[PDB]
């Protein structure tokens, strides 16, 4: 109770933004946090019944982006491991022999399938470069450590047929939480580091402890609040372990001998805080980590629409990171 | 009026802070913005009281942090400008043929004089730097541009004595918004650039354009927000010219050709969008720009407590930033 009460704030559109996030934020409704707060399965069937939901229409979205944009999405397997391999027309010269492996966000229970390739789609394109989008199993059908596990085995894979140093790792959320735990995971066990790593909106650290679960609750237009679903998936994810165990919220693991990390937010994100909490970890642990952080942009906003110039912009940059660290 | 209404918050302190910003956060009672609001001189009179009240024991913690920490700070002249040689025991090998020139915050009447050296001295000492805080004229005496011309006036003698290029420039706030209208000037004229810019939370943008003025508000235990005071200090600083003048408002002129720049502020902080605006804007210009952003920080707080984790790592990374940029 050493807390502050906020009282109610009232909050534009942000000018400050480029037209096209203006014009979208502008366009959503005030976020309802009821809805979250109330979608709370706790069977099985219930997950499944929330999640089909969820994903609704993101294969839709993912196809339609890929037939606009010449992107190529093709599935396949590895060592068992349902994957993406998503080509965009234009591969950058110097990323010709690189490869982006993308792990897919939603909160640890979503985007499974090809619903997972929309921000494959966006990375690829823009910043030119082939992606692998792993389809890792997810629960509640396959509890942690799975998803974990099929991230390693493709992974390992992968340095059976060339060097992990033209390897860029990441994505956001859930996905972003396993790319943490699994470059721990690989300096522990002193495998070869991916040459570079994306955390888009990191879900660095799933208990509640982060300013932006408070202050940008019912800001963040997509998460909008932690509490009920976010909640719930968080724990089935940890699976009875501590919400600040490391394994269920990397932040607080080591992150010393990290690959330089490019990481991106907003200031409406109710991940800010894990992302800028994760920046500041890293860049302590003598890594080399580069922050951006997106007026009005709220979880996952920074590949929504392509045609936004602070997606552009942040692709841009993510594409002189992967020239810069990659070889 | 396609704005959101947020319902009330309830900002524990954070926890992913270290310690001693958390204990800090924690001692801090919920912001007041009544006072800020009712806090609006109108006369030259009622100005020179509200600074005094204002600026109230800020030269005592300056003196005191500067025998705590062995920093000489002296008064001197230059071409008629007030200044602060600010010399910290420790000045890094590489940095000492280098000069910091500050500029120090406040919303454009506040910190004259001595006051104004406390972040100067926190610099000098942390980041193992000299530096010569400029304590320009401010209004309501001394009218736009007599700060513009008094920090203009010091930089011009200093290239007289020696390269640009050894020479940082910049400071919060205020005086951040005078570095970047200073930077751009000197773009203009085609005279040498500073090797390094320091920009923390500067007042980069002074209308009320930004969602940290909007989602912070309250939050802030600094500026509390932007409505009462601030507004009518930056009118005063604006003397008739609009809020989105670049000459007012940096942000909105042109930041190509900028020296490296290095910004800092936080989650809590009422210019995180001025700032993040600000170094979005400076890497799409093709400027080198690293951000840092801290969780729970607001406004000046990562230059208020020398002992902070927070603290420590801005400033050595500056150094760091520093070593990198000057020559
Ligand atoms: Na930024
Ligand atoms: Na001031
Ligand atoms: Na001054
Ligand atoms: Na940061």
């Amino acid at each position: 109770e050493n807390s502050w009460q906020i009282g109610p704030r009232t909050l534009p559109a942000p000018s400050g933004a480029s037209d096209v996030l203006y014009n979208i934020i502008s366009k959503t409704p005030t976020p309802v946090p009821t809805i979250n707060l109330n979608l709370v399965p706790r069977t099985e069937s219930e997950w499944r019944a929330a999640i089909t939901q969820l994903d609704e229409g993101k294969v839709d979205m993912a196809r339609e982006i890929s037939k606009q944009l010449s992107v190529s999405v093709e599935h396949g397997v590895i060592e068992g491991v349902s994957v993406y391999y998503v080509t965009p027309v234009e591969v950058a010269p110097d990323l010709e022999d690189k490869l982006f492996v993308h792990t897919h966000g939603g909160a640890f229970v979503l985007n499974g399938g090809e619903a997972g390739t929309i921000e494959a789609i966006v990375i690829a394109t823009l910043a030119k470069v082939r992606v692998l989008s792993i389809d890792y199993r997810m629960p509640p059908s396959h509890p942690a450590p799975a998803a974990r596990d099929d991230v390693f085995t493709v992974y390992q894979h992968l340095l059976k047929q060339g060097s992990a140093q033209k390897i860029a790792l990441g994505g956001s959320s859930g996905g972003a939480n396993l790319t943490m735990g699994l470059v721990q995971h690989l300096i522990e066990q002193e495998v070869d580091l991916p040459g570079a790593l994306f955390l888009g909106t990191p879900g660095a650290d799933m208990s509640k402890t982060g300013d932006s679960y408070y202050i940008n609750d019912g800001i963040d237009r997509n998460l909008v609040t932690y509490d009920g679903f976010l909640e719930a998936a968080v724990r089935l994810y940890a699976n009875g372990r501590d919400l600040k165990d490391p394994l269920v919220s990397p932040l607080y693991g080591d992150l010393h001998g990290f690959p330089p990390t490019f990481l991106i937010t907003g200031t409406r994100d109710l991940l800010l805080s894990a992302t800028v909490r994760t920046h500041i970890k890293l860049r302590q642990s003598g890594v080399v980590a580069d922050l951006f952080v997106y007026e009005g942009i709220a979880h996952g906003d920074y590949a929504v629409d392509l045609t936004a110039p602070e997606t552009q912009h942040a692709f841009a940059e993510l594409n002189a990171f992967l020239l810069q660290h990659l070889r």
